[PDB]
């Protein structure tokens, strides 16, 4: 259209960092389609929110106040300290309150009521019919033992938010030819191409080619009949291209985004292999058109056109609900679940064992499961199990309508849980089919609907756009459909926000290039450090950005003094920026590490797991004491980690107080005494180690990172224990002797501590095994699309047995108490061999 919308085409290009109108690496117009068929859903959310609730995004909880939070509130009073300039009151306040009831009793009470509630040194505000006690920034300062420090202003103009005006024949395929530039190896292999027709990653039949010797150059012009008829090909079909020696892969959707079937003649690049996860499953092709195997291939062949149970049998099925997510079904298995459809509907928590033991390759079988979905009658009134529904959303299911059964479920969930499993829902549109999904669209209008959701939702789109080419064709349109919808005032902080982290990744390149791997940091690149940061202090850095991990927090200017580099192997910068929000209560600078070697994909997804398990702890009334930093991958294993305030490695503070490589049992409890001020405050901290030190021990147990080094480990000078850098004889977890010493127990015996200690860890160990398919499924779907080639049972099937799946709560506690034991045993035995 006119040159001022090229511009904003422009703008949003380097916002996403992935041309959208881009059309070289595609064969088809799916991208233009689905592009296009988001516009509805976008302006159907845009124009349905609340110009002024969607400007203030006030963050709220529905869940009922925990028991761990009402001790705080024995006494029914709340005291708010309501910031003015020089004037500031305490109004008490009864936790049945409303944000709009709490300004009458202000008002009137001093002596118009045009003004918002709002987070002194924050963008968070409180406003909405809703009770104080649901607000989160509130539970948070109950959490830690703060005041709710208020500040009465205008509220946040909502025009700033201003959307801008916008056949029965079997089906073969024809393997022409392959072709490959540069091939030079050791000795020669024969080689060959496999093609597979792909339903939730079972094939449904396959074909091979004559092996033939790996040259520059191999063509076969050879047709592969499959034994599949035409009309037997299952929406979201692929056609799975596999060259064997498994060195290239690539996949090719059967039947279209318009159900139409695919023909004529492609040439498709291939992914290769480093000498399992959703890059297998990509439909996109590699944009490296030149050093990329290509494959020429032809098609030619649209579509889409009572009994009771006995008392024995069901007694048989009833098992096989019963079973974890990870249990292989029998063929025995398959038909049961099948030929009995309508008993087994009767149970939501048996559909992804039924879906699975649907045989889709069959026109019949797909037309009576369809007819299965429209008397959804259990599923839809049924209680939300988000782990139930979250399984519907893997890789095991292709169906566009299995998987939507699944968003509907999705639906019913509050904004507050929406940012728990955000990462994980962004992160499992990979598994989708096509681009365009109900799963895809769902995660857009909630984005639009609260600007908490929608800030996350960028960088967790963003993070894989920048480093994962097999999916940024299709998350990139996804981003688009969200900037065009967010507003102008969300457009312009991730252009601030944008513009921040890109020229700071840059310093960071520059800084870890300017020094070897091994670790000294000499006063030349401290020096430069200084250099640089102090021309992007200038007219380059914009005044105020929002802190990617922390959106309520509003940095600006820099704090160059405080600025270093690490002693280690991976050069990262510390960096503290001054709190552009003056109504803040401290000279509190906050921290920021800039990290390059590291995947922090990898370690942004154990976090959120972990921010995930203290809700799972909440809900049965725990608190462990979990502190899971900001993190956010911006790069290829480049991004941004959050700095803890006053927290100290352990493995450190044995170098500063034994030898710098050569340990103490006494040390980390000395270290606590004289940080801390009062004797008071040192038990506070001496009873907040064993919560913190029973949280993690239990979680990095699960999730089977519980060996750690004694490096990887920090704790804060208030007692707070957190691992660090999740990167990737033998313990279950980090427990250490000098750890024991502050509880009071050392080398096996008992105290009153200890005794309480193993309480917590067993309470949350087996409150964990409550909700044991949500923390496997979270596992399984992490494994394939963070880590990298993961083994498809090994691996994947390690938390079964850490969560001890089959035995009963007492089996498992004793399990978990045999696991300490093993630790009480080893003592210092694996922290001193942590060196190779
Ligand atoms: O690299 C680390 C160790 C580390 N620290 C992390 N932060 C430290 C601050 O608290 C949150 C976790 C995360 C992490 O993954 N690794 N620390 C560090 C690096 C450069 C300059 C100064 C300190």
């Amino acid at each position: 259209m006119s040159e001022e919308s090229q511009a904003f085409q422009r703008q949003l290009t380097a916002l996403i960092g992935y041309d959208v109108t881009d059309v070289s690496n595609v064969h088809d117009d799916e991208l233009e389609f689905t592009r296009r068929g988001l516009v509805t859903p976008r302006m159907a959310e845009v124009a349905s929110r609340d110009p002024k609730l969607y400007a203030m995004h006030p963050w709220v909880t529905s869940k009922p106040l925990p028991e761990y939070l009402w001790k705080k509130i024995a006494n029914n009073c709340i005291f708010i300290v309501i910031h003015r300039s020089t004037t500031s009151q305490t109004i008490k306040v009864s936790p049945d309150d409303t944000p709009g009831a709490i300004l009458q009793s202000f008002f009137t009470k001093m002596a118009e009521q045009d003004f918002v509630l709002r987070v002194c040194g924050r963008d968070e505000y409180l406003v909405g019919e809703t009770p104080i006690k649901n607000f989160q920034w509130v539970r948070h300062c109950l959490k830690n033992g703060e005041e709710i420090h208020v500040v009465l202003d205008t509220p946040p103009d909502p025009a700033l938010d201003e959307v801008r005006k916008e056949c029965d024949r079997k089906f073969r395929v024809k393997i022409r030819g392959i072709d490959i530039p540069v091939l030079p190896r050791n000795t020669d292999l024969t080689v060959f191409v496999e093609a597979n027709i792909q339903h939730g990653q079972q094939v449904l039949c396959q074909r091979r080619t004559s092996p033939k010797p790996f040259t520059e150059e191999v063509l076969w012009n050879v047709w592969l009949e499959f034994s599949i008829k035409i009309k037997d090909l299952p929406k979201g079909a692929l056609l799975n291209l596999q060259i064997y020696c498994l060195l290239y892969y690539v996949n090719l959707l059967l039947i279209d985004h318009r159900f139409l079937l695919r023909r004529g003649e492609y040439v498709l690049h291939m992914w290769q292999i480093s000498g399992f996860n959703a890059d297998k499953l990509t439909s996109a092709t590699n944009p490296d058109k030149e050093n990329s195997m290509s494959i020429s291939i032809l098609l030619d062949n649209h579509p889409i056109a009572r009994a009771e149970m006995p008392n024995q049998l069901r007694k048989q099925l009833e098992a096989i609900i019963a079973t974890d997510p990870l249990n292989p079904l029998t063929a025995e298995d398959k038909e049961l679940l099948w030929h009995f459809r309508y008993e087994s509907l009767k149970h939501p928590k048996a559909y992804p064992k039924l879906f699975s033991s649907v045989k889709w390759g069959q026109q019949e079988i797909v037309a009576k499961t369809y007819q299965l979905l429209a008397r959804r009658e259990v599923w839809d009134q049924s209680a939300l199990d988000v782990g139930l529904t979250m399984q519907l959303l893997d890789c095991n299911f292709s169906d566009e309508n299995v998987r939507a059964i699944a968003v509907q479920k999705l639906e019913s969930l509050e904004d507050d849980d929406v940012l728990h499993y955000l990462l994980q829902l962004v992160q499992a549109v990979k598994f989708e089919p096509y681009h365009d999904s109900a799963l895809a669209r769902f995660l857009l209008k909630r984005g639009l609907r609260n600007k908490r959701i929608g800030h996350f939702l960028f960088w967790f789109l963003r993070s894989e756009i920048a480093q994962s080419r097999h999916y940024q064709q299709r998350f990139a349109v996804i981003l688009e459909a969200y900037l065009r919808g967010c507003g102008t005032a969300m457009l312009h902080d991730f252009t601030q926000q944008v513009q921040v982290i890109e020229m700071l990744q840059k310093v960071t390149l520059d800084i870890k290039s300017l020094s070897a791997e091994k670790y000294d940091v000499s006063s030349q690149v401290i020096s430069q450090l200084k250099q640089k940061l102090e021309n992007l202090q200038n007219s380059q850095l914009p005044e105020s950005f929002r802190v990617p991990y922390d959106p309520g927090l509003k940095a600006g200017a820099l704090a160059i003094e405080k600025c270093k580099v690490m002693a280690s192997k991976k050069k990262p910068l510390w960096l503290e920026f001054k709190c552009a929000d003056p109504t803040a209560l401290s000279n509190e600078t906050i921290g920021i590490i800039f990290k390059h070697g590291d995947d922090l994909r990898q370690d942004m997804l154990i976090l959120q797991i972990l921010r995930i398990m203290e809700s799972i702890w909440e809900t049965e009334s725990l608190d462990l004491c979990l502190l899971p930093y900001g993190c956010i991958s911006t790069g290829d294993k480049i991004g941004m980690i959050e700095i803890v305030k006053d927290a100290t490695t352990i493995a450190k503070i044995q170098q500063s107080t034994v030898g710098n490589t050569g340990f103490k049992d006494e040390v980390l409890n000395h270290w606590l005494k004289e940080k801390s001020p009062t004797e008071e405050k040192f038990q506070a901290a001496v009873e907040r180690f064993v919560y913190s030190c029973a949280g993690y021990c239990v979680a990095t147990f699960v999730l089977g990172i519980g060996d750690r080094h004694n490096d990887n480990i920090m704790i804060t000078e208030t007692g707070n224990l957190f691992h660090i850098d999740f990167g990737h004889e033998r313990v279950p977890f980090v427990l250490t002797p000098d750890f024991l010493f502050v509880m009071g127990t050392s080398g096996k015996k008992t105290s009153p501590h200890f005794q309480k200690f193993q309480d917590i860890c067993v309470k949350a160990y087996l409150a964990l095994r409550h909700h044991t398919n949500l923390l496997i499924i979270l596992f399984s779907m992490m494994l394939m699309t963070g880590m990298p080639q993961l083994t498809s049972k090994e691996d994947i099937e390690y938390i079964r047995d850490a969560l001890t799946v089959g035995k009963n709560e007492e089996d498992a506690k004793k399990y978990f108490l045999d696991q300490i034991e093993v630790c009480r045993d080893k003592g210092w035995t694996v922290q001193f061999n942590w060196f190779l």
